[PDB]
């Protein structure tokens, strides 16, 4: 990722603020020159994401984690809210379009992990508390964790280098970010609700 | 990837949808071992995934088309609606959380594309398609396109191979396949369209 200077994070804390509240991620490594990439809930553990530990798990049956054995690096891709921006919505000649959308990418040594109970408990913890009420694993439920557990391949990655970006069209003058935060602000709220927030700083 | 047969795509047109219907794109190399990937546009060049070609673009000061030389291979990752599933929703003991999604992987080889201006501007109509009213570029717009392509590279991908999943509940039984979609319709109604047009030609035993 290439971070434009515009579109640069404001504060550390917006970084793994976009980690925490998007956790379904992308895991990518590279097998014989080809990235392979998995979709899998990631958690953070940490304030900051440089020099944080991510924390997932995959299907056992699934290849790919394979490849960690050997501790490469791997790269973690938290997307956050995003949006295609029309001209239409510009209202401007004179136009190209953009696609706004938030976006932190995690580089580090993956190393799999031997408490792969843990991980997924913890995630469940952390998936569930933004829900009201949140689901708490009774013991029958625990018990098929353990029962499950030889299927599953849990995961750490150090991060050694954190990129964010925050295209969030706040190089825009007052008049067309209004019209861009209003036309999001329909069927696009999570999108409109992180400019608010990106403007909070 | 690995697509697990109950998450299998029933045609690979549902494939080639996904695609055309998601065109924020992530697309990746690995230099020495290390991937790096930029967000970007990207519109599909025929009726399959698999064996079409995929046209993109992104900035020449992202340095990471210069390693498209040494680095051809590249995974180019389309992403459709997707939801995390609680337990909750089932309302059931012994359960286990889920996340519903569906994403296509395309891997090939990568090479620059030299008509710029044909990928951006066909992207574009792409993108303004399925919108009413469609934006088409007005003159002035045009010349604006063709002052700013020194600052765009342009790519295009040989799709070696296609990999799909829909994630979309189909190994619930029908009771609590219900309770996901309804709570779904709600706040993420992209997924709940999604795994009714999934369920269509879905085969079980196949
Ligand atoms: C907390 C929320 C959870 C989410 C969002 C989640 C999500 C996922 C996803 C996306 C996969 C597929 C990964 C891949 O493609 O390789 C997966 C696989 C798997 N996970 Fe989880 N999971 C969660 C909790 C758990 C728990 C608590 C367990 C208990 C052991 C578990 C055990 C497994 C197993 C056994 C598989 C392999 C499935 C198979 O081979 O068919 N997961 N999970
Ligand atoms: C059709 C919708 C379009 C979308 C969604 C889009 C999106 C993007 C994105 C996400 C990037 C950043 C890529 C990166 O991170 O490296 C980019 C770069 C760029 N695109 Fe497009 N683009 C569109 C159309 C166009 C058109 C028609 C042109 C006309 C030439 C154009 C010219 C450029 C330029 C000059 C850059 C580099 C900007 C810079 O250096 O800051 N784009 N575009
Ligand atoms: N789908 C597997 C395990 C999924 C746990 N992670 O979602 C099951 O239901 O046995």
């Amino acid at each position: 990722m290439h971070v434009f200077p515009r579109y640069a994070a404001a504060r550390p804390e917006q970084a793994a603020e976009l980690v925490r509240s998007n956790p379904f991620a992308l895991v990518v490594s590279a097998v014989d020159g080809v990235p392979v990439a998995t979709h899998a809930p990631v958690i953070l553990e940490g304030d900051a994401v440089e020099g944080g530990t991510l924390l997932g798990h995959m299907a056992r049956a699934n290849p790919h984690w394979r490849s960690f054995a050997s501790s490469p690096d791997v790269l973690v891709v938290f997307s956050g809210p995003h949006g295609y921006v029309s001209p239409t919505v510009y209202a401007t000649d004179p136009a190209v379009p953009a696609w706004d959308y938030a976006a932190v990418h995690a580089t580090g040594r993956v190393e799999l992990a031997e408490d792969a109970l843990d991980v997924v408990e913890r995630t469940v913890a952390a998936l569930e508390a933004p829900r009201d009420p949140a689901w708490t694993p009774t013991p029958a439920s625990r018990e098929r964790f353990r029962a499950l557990l030889p299927g599953v391949v849990a995961f750490r990655v150090r991060v050694r280098t954190e990129q964010s970006m925050f295209a969030l069209s706040q190089d825009l003058d007052a008049e067309r970010y209004a019209r861009v935060r209003e036309a999001f602000a329909a069927d696009n709220p999570g999108l409109a609700d992180l400019m608010d927030r990106s403007l909070e700083h």
